[PDB]
C-alpha cells in the first residue's frame, strides 16, 4: 500500500523481467539483473541503505555466486574496522567534551566580530568534520550557529543569516573529503582499491584545502551583508578537565601514527593493514586510559554504515565473479576509445556531482565505486583514480536538501528558501566539476 | 590509580613474566602467555568484555600468529549474523509490543489467583527469554512482577514476594538455555563446533524443560507462603493492532524454518549456513513488511556481544596455530586417562557452574569453550559435547548477583538479602551439576 513497497515490488518485477529477457550467457544476466535491482534499492532507498546491503550476500548466496561464509567474510574487511576506530575516536572526544572546547577556544579567538565569527565557524565545522562525521558535525554545529546569529537577529535581514547557515552545511561536507575517516564514500573507495589512511589524505586534503575557500567565495559573492554586527559570547566558558588532554593525547598519537604509517610500519617489519591496527589500537588506548566507556562507542558507532561497507564489497565481487565487470567493459569499449581521458573523467565527475543531489552521499558511492573500479580493472587500468574521484564527487551535495542530511539540517531551520540553496548549489556543482576534473588531470603523472 | 588499571598492569606484568620465563618451544610460550592474559581480562572484566575481544586479533597480528585480515575475518563468522537476526527479531516484537500482549493474554488467563499468577510469571519469563535475551527479559519482567506483588504488599511478609522475584531471575537464565539465540554462551558453542539452530535445541530445550520445574521446586520448598492472596489486573488491556499478527507471522515462519532447516535445506540443494540465511531472511521480511525500522534494530543489537563472538573465535584459532591446544592435551593426557569420562564431565560441569558465579555468563563461555573444544580435538574427540556442556553450565548462575545481570536486577529491588539467594543458589548449583552430568551421560550413545 505504501510508496516504497511499490518501488520494491516494481524492482522485483524489473529483476524478474531482466532475468527472463536479457539475451546473454547466464552469469552476465544474473549479474546485470542484480546490479540493476540493488542500484534501484540504494538510489530510491525504498529499503534502508543497510537492509539493501544485507540483501546483497543473501542474493549472492542463494543464486550460487558465492558460499554463505565467503559472501559474509566481505563484512570483516579491515577498512570496516579502521572506520570503527573512527567512531570510537569520535565517541571519546564528544563524551569528553573536547569538541566543545575546540569550538569555544577558536570561537572566542574572535573578540566579538561577526566578520571573523562566521569565518571561524566554517573553519571549525570543517576541522571538526575531518574526524567526526558529516551529519554529526552539522547537528552539533546548528545551535552554535543560531547562538551567534542572534545579535543580527533581524530575519528580515535574512542574507546575513543564510550565508552563515548554508556555509556550515557545506563546510561539513567539504571537511569530510579531508581524510579516510570522515564520510563513508571515502572509506568505500579505500576498501575497493586498498588505500592507506595517508593515501586518501594525499588526494583528499588538498581538495578540501581548495574547495572550502571556493565554496565560501561563491556563497559570499551572492547576497552577503555580514561585514556588520557584534557578538554575544553567551554560555559557561570551557576548561581542560580530567585529561581532555589525554583524549587529545591519544587522538594526536593516533593521527600521528596514521600519517607516518608508511615508515613506521616499514620499520616495524611491515604488518598488513597497519592503519586498521592503529585504529584498533586507539579503541584500546582510549579504554585502558579509561577516557571513554564502551556503551558510548556503541551509541556513536553507525553499525548500519559498517554493514553497508561489507554489502558493497560483496557486490563488487558479485560483479567480477559473474563477469558483469568484463561484459560492461566490452560494451563500453568503443564509447571509451572514442572518448578522451579528459572527456571520460569530465563525464564521470559531472554524473556523480549531479546524481548525489538526488540521493544519499554514501548510497551513491555504494553503487558507483564498485561498478566503476571493477570495469576500470577490466580495462586493465588502476581502479584508484576513478574510485577516489567518485568518492569525492559523491560528497559534493550542494543543491537541494535530501541530498545530504547536513543540507536538510540547516533547512529545517525554517528560514532558508528552496530556490535559494538550489542556485548556489547549481553554481558550486559546476565550480566543483571544474576543480575535480582539474585535480584529477593533475594527479595523473 | 584505579582498581582495574592495576589489574591490567598486573596482567601485563604476568604476561611479560610468563613470556620470558616459561621453558617451551616459542609458539607454546606465546600461546600460553596470551591465553593467561585474556583469561584474566575476561574473568576480572578490568577492560570491557568487548575491548578484550578486540585485543585478541591485535595481539595475534602483532605477534605474527596471523595476518591482519585473516584474524579479522574471525568476526564475520556466519553465527554472528545468525545472532544479529535474533536481535532484529526481538527488536521487532518489542517495538511492536508483541511482548506486552503475550504477557497480558497469559497473565489474565489467571483469573485473579496468586497461586496461578507467579506460576504463569515464570512460564512467561522463560518463554519470552528463549528469543529475546536474559538481561532484557529480566528488566522487562521486573515492573510486571512488582505490579502483581502489590496486593500481598506486606514486605514483613517477604518470602511470598522473594520467591516470586528470585523465580523470574532464574527463569530468565534457564529460558536462555532453550535455543541458539537467547544467550551468548550458546552461540559461542555453536560457532566453535558448527551447530545448527535445530542442533542446539535438541540438546538445550529438554534441559530447560527439566531445569525450570527443578528450580521452582527448590525455591518453593524453602520459604513459600504464596497459596494465599488476590490479583490486581491494573493497566490498560492489550489488543492485536497493525500486524502484531504480522510480526508473529514472520517470527513464526522464521522459527518454523529454523526447526525444519535440515529437510528444507537438504531439499533445496543444501545451502551452506542455512540457519544464518534464515536469520538474515527474517531481517529482510521484517523490513519489507515495514514492521520494524532499522534504527530500532541498531539500538536492540548488542554489537558488543557480536564482536565478542569473533574475538573468542580468534582466540580459539590462536590456540591451534601456536599448538597450545596440543601442548595442554599432552599435559592433561595422564590426568584424563586416570579420570573416567564420568569423572571428567563431573569435574568440567562442577568447575563452570561455580566459576560462573564469579564472572559474566558469556565472559566465562568466551574463555572456556575455546580452551576445551580445542584440547578435546587434540585428543581426537568431538568438541561438541564439552562445548555444549560449558554453554549450558555458564548460564547456571544462581548464587550471588554480579554472576548475571538478571540476578543483580531483582536484587536492586532493595528487598532480597545477600545470604538468602546465596543458599538457594548453592542448592540449585549442585542440583544442576547432577542434572547436567546426568543428561551429558545420557546424550553419549
Ligand atoms: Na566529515
Ligand atoms: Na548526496
Ligand atoms: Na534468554
Ligand atoms: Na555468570
Amino acid at each position: 500500500l505504501h510508496r516504497n513497497s511499490l518501488i520494491v515490488l516494481a524492482d522485483v518485477a524489473l529483476f524478474l523481467a531482466l532475468y527472463h529477457f536479457l539475451p546473454f550467457e547466464h552469469n552476465v544476466v544474473l549479474g546485470i539483473s542484480m546490479l540493476a535491482f540493488i542500484a534501484v534499492l540504494w538510489l530510491t532507498e525504498a529499503l534502508h541503505v543497510t537492509v539493501t546491503a544485507i540483501l546483497v550476500p543473501v542474493m549472492a548466496v542463494f543464486f550460487g555466486i558465492f558460499e554463505t561464509q565467503a559472501a559474509l567474510n566481505n563484512f570483516a574487511n579491515s577498512i570496516i574496522f579502521l572506520f570503527l576506530g573512527g567512531f570510537a575516536l569520535a565517541a571519546a572526544m564528544h563524551h569528553q567534551g573536547l569538541d566543545k572546547v575546540i569550538a569555544d577556544k577558536v570561537l572566542a579567538m574572535a573578540q566579538g566580530k561577526m566578520s571573523v565569527a562566521v569565518f571561524m565557524l566554517f573553519g571549525v565545522t570543517a576541522l571538526l568534520s575531518m574526524w567526526i562525521s558529516n551529519t554529526a558535525t552539522a547537528a552539533m554545529m546548528l545551535p552554535l550557529v543560531l547562538g551567534v546569529l542572534s545579535k543580527v537577529d533581524a530575519d528580515k535581514q535574512r542574507s546575513t543569516y543564510v550565508f552563515v547557515l548554508l556555509g556550515v552545511a557545506y563546510s561539513a561536507s567539504i571537511g569530510g573529503i579531508a581524510t579516510l575517516v570522515g564520510s563513508p564514500p571515502n572509506a568505500i573507495a579505500a576498501a575497493e582499491v586498498g588505500l592507506s589512511f595517508t593515501d586518501w589524505m594525499k588526494f583528499g586534503l588538498p581538495t578540501a584545502m581548495m574547495m572550502l575557500p571556493m565554496a565560501i567565495a561563491i556563497l559570499y559573492f551572492l547576497l552577503k551583508p555580514t561585514l556588520n554586527g557584534m557578538f554575544e559570547l553567551d554560555r559557561a566558558p570551557v576548561n581542560w578537565d580530567k585529561g581532555k588532554v589525554v583524549t587529545l593525547g591519544i587522538f594526536g598519537l593516533t593521527v600521528f601514527l596514521w600519517i607516518f604509517s608508511s615508515p613506521i610500519n616499514a620499520a616495524l617489519g611491515g604488518f598488513k593493514s597497519f592503519d586498521t591496527l592503529v585504529a584498533l589500537g586507539a579503541i584500546l588506548m582510549l579504554s585502558f586510559a579509561r577516557v571513554v566507556h564502551w556503551k558510548e562507542i556503541q551509541k556513536t558507532a553507525d553499525w548500519g554504515v559498517l554493514l553497508l561497507f561489507g554489502g558493497g564489497l560483496c557486490l563488487s565481487n558479485v560483479l567480477k565473479q559473474t563477469g558483469t565487470s568484463v561484459f560492461l567493459a566490452n560494451a563500453l569499449s568503443d564509447m571509451v576509445s572514442h572518448m578522451g581521458i579528459f572527456v571520460v573523467i569530465l563525464v564521470v565527475a559531472t554524473f556523480v556531482v549531479f546524481l548525489t543531489e538526488f540521493a544519499s552521499n554514501t548510497a551513491s558511492a555504494a553503487l558507483l565505486i564498485p561498478v566503476f573500479a571493477t570495469v576500470a580493472e577490466a580495462f586493465g587500468m588502476s581502479p584508484v583514480l576513478l574510485s577516489v574521484l567518485i568518492a569525492v564527487a559523491a560528497s559534493c551535495a550542494f543543491m537541494l536538501p535530501v541530498a545530504t542530511p547536513p543540507n536538510a539540517i540547516v533547512f529545517a531551520s525554517g528560514h532558508i528558501k528552496q530556490s535559494e540553496m538550489m542556485r548556489v548549489g547549481l553554481y558550486l556543482n559546476i565550480a566543483c566539476i571544474g576543480l575535480l576534473t582539474a585535480i584529477a588531470m593533475l594527479f595523473w603523472q
